[PDB]
């Protein structure tokens, strides 16, 4: 088998894409944020606290003929950006671009916190890195690709995320079509549970690449990317006026800039970020301070290959028995 889906930028600022899910018997379509960095598919439900829900859709089991609760079952998680969600557990028939899954965990929220509440348009979320990192309890649950997995035509999705426009989420199989050159992959631990991998350097601009090894994670569901501060710097000095705000929270830069390409290497290969991928676009509404689409791990203990740089790439989610990335240009 396989599935298809679009994904879409939620705002003008691609902060984070949906892509619709069919959830149970007849269907309900929610809009969920598929991301690579954590393992729960959870979503906005009849049981969320009423003054939590702001214009979201919502999973109401007792409409699914489908829907079994998952006796005794919970789930609780937290977020690297401080954003949190709980509540219980249902299966459920799934699918996504065609692709369908029964007996799906569908982890339904009794609590999200403000930040969930003030994305109108995320419904929840699909989780896409290793099962090992799923929180229900006390039986933890596989993710939406593991239960496929065995189904699929090749045990592989692909993330082609588009620049201010919508991209691709695929199952199964590779679409040759969609990407340029070729596709390199590279080695992946899977010991923290994310599609952890190490890129071979970086460019800033039209500068020679720096060959240094960045051990980050392929996360769809992270904005930005982030990377040590030595690298972070380097790229912010080609910026004239741009400096590290404390107050803001990162690096911010003049809106009247153009900025520089930025160029990560997978194995021999190369994967350039044009300049405008990198502008978040002002602090507040009306400023001339523009927030920074690079920014430093330092206080995250783990660098994270975010949109920001997965939507310059075509992205193969490699789930063989050995796990890998692949990266192609487009
Ligand atoms: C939609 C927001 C950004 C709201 N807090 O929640 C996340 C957080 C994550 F870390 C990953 C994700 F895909 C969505």
């Amino acid at each position: 088998s396989t599935g298809s889906a679009t994904t879409t930028p939620i705002d003008s600022l691609d902060d984070a894409y949906i892509t619709p899910v069919q959830i149970g018997t007849p269907a309900q379509t929610l809009n969920l944020d598929f991301d690579t960095g954590s393992s729960d598919l959870w979503v906005f439900s009849s049981e969320t606290t009423a003054s939590e829900v702001d214009g979201q859709t919502i999973y109401t089991p007792s409409k699914s003929t489908t829907a079994k609760l998952l006796s005794g079952a919970t789930w609780s998680i937290s977020y690297g950006d401080g954003s949190s969600s709980s509540g219980d557990v249902y299966t459920d028939t799934v699918s996504v671009g065609g692709l369908t899954v029964t007996g799906q965990a569908v982890e339904s929220a009794k609590k999200v916190s403000s930040s969930f509440t003030e994305d109108s348009t995320i419904d929840g979320l699909l989780g896409l890195a290793f099962s090992t990192l799923n929180t229900v309890s006390p039986t933890q649950q596989k993710t939406f690709f593991d239960n496929a997995k065995a189904s699929l035509d090749s045990p592989v999705f692909t993330a082609d995320l588009g620049y201010h426009a919508p991209g691709t989420y695929n199952f199964g199989f590779i679409d040759t079509t969609a990407y340029t050159g070729s596709i390199t992959y590279t080695a992946v631990s899977t010991k923290q549970g994310f599609w952890e991998w190490t890129s071979t350097g970086y460019a800033v601009g039209s500068g020679t690449f720096k060959s240094t090894s960045i051990d980050g994670i392929a996360d769809t569901g992270t904005t930005l990317l982030y990377l040590p501060a030595t690298v972070v710097s380097a790229y912010w000095a080609q910026v004239s006026g741009a400096k590290s705000s404390s107050s803001v929270g990162g690096y911010v830069f003049p809106c009247s800039a153009t900025l520089p390409s930025f160029t990560f290497g997978v194995g021999s290969a190369r994967i350039v970020i044009p300049g405008d991928y990198i502008d978040f676009g002002p602090i507040s509404t009306g400023s001339s301070s523009c927030f920074g689409g690079i920014q430093s791990s330092a206080g995250i203990g783990i660098n994270i290959f975010g949109d920001v740089a997965l939507k310059a790439a075509f992205v193969v989610f490699n789930g063989a028995t050995t796990p890998t990335l692949g990266f192609a240009s487009k």
